[PDB]
């Protein structure tokens, strides 16, 4: 039982405060002493990886336990969890890795490059979310996985990037540094 | 002629389910301002600790403001009261009052409700756990989030951020309010 370094991987397209609370409750349910945020790298024209990791560094700032990694977006290629996890035990080499995935995330685990070898590498914690089953019955013939209750913010990403498309509001869905920062870079106008 | 937004409330604490319901009205119905009004004195927290909570919290955004008009006013907070005085201070502008579906149901039973409507049109926004049943209904993005549950995590020292502003859970944690 060695300490407990959350990883939360994500498009963030823009991040949202869906993710950050979620985040944000895992780290207090599981007491993690801190939470790695990773942007995966690079139909739908993906914002330009920059963008994702400095939308989720401004996001995550004001946030003692939240820090942000580059290794996805530096690695190249498909973004894959396994590496990720890979990449952050070689980085935290006595540190416990707990990937948190959402509802809908956790549902496609199966369809995951080597999913079976994902157990080896980290614990996963599934966090509610609104219009979405949790449920770890998919595995059941596979404490590797804990499904927990979080604050009910029904936030997507996608709704998110079609309000600023139209001119309507993200305020309070994102964090006001993300307002500003998809404003200021015109990011899906 | 100005088209103003009234989101009254006790605001102990303001949360992000309050905001983002204003910001919705404020862009379905154009209007030019949205005034957010704390209510005067369930041990409730001070008046001037409720109110500068939701002036930090609303200090962001280029179309919130805050009023005291109910704390400066004394006594038993009435909204016929709160919209007579906005009818005063603001006498070439359309009123419009924001109420969630928790707060809509209880209108009959407030002093001198149909009074009300002669003063301002209504609007109803959708909120999570319960139902939205002179008066428009509006859906907001659900955030199911409120007051009580934001006090109850800070006197438990569980985290408040991202259901508040990161003002608020700054002042909160300053003030020591609900520990
Ligand atoms: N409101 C909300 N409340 C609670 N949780 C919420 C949420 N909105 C999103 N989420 C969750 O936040 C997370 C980030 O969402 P989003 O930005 O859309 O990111 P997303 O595209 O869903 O990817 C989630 C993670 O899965 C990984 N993945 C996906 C596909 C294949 C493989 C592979 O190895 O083959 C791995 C991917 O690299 C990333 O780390 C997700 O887990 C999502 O479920
Ligand atoms: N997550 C959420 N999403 C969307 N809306 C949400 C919400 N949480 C609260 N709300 C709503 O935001 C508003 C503020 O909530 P909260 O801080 O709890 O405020 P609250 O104490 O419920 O009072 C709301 C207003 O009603 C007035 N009132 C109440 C009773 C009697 C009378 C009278 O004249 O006799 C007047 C009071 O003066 C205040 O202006 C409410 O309308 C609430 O329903």
């Amino acid at each position: 039982e060695r300490r407990r370094l959350g990883v939360m991987g994500g498009t963030f397209d823009p991040i949202h405060n869906g993710h950050l609370v979620a985040a944000s409750e895992v780290a207090d349910r599981f007491a993690l002493d801190e939470v790695i945020f990773v942007p995966t790298g690079q139909g739908r024209k993906v914002s330009p990886a920059e963008h994702r990791y400095l939308m989720t560094v401004i996001a995550t700032a004001s946030n003692p336990r939240f820090t942000v990694s580059r290794a996805d977006i530096d690695r190249g290629g498909a973004t894959y969890t396994v590496d990720t996890l890979t990449d952050l035990r070689t980085a935290h080499p006595d540190a416990d890795l707990y990937f948190i995935t959402g509802a809908d995330a956790l549902a496609s685990i199966l369809s995951w490059e080597n999913w079976e070898q994902l157990f080896t590498l980290a614990k996963f914690i599934g966090v509610s979310r609104p219009g979405y089953e949790l449920s770890s019955d998919h595995i059941a013939h596979a404490d590797g996985l804990s499904l927990v209750e979080v604050p009910a913010l029904a936030i997507s990403s996608t709704d998110c990037r079609i309000r600023a498309g139209q001119a309507r509001p993200i305020w309070y869905l994102v964090p006001d540094g993300v307002v500003q920062y998809v404003a200021k870079h015109r990011l899906y106008s």
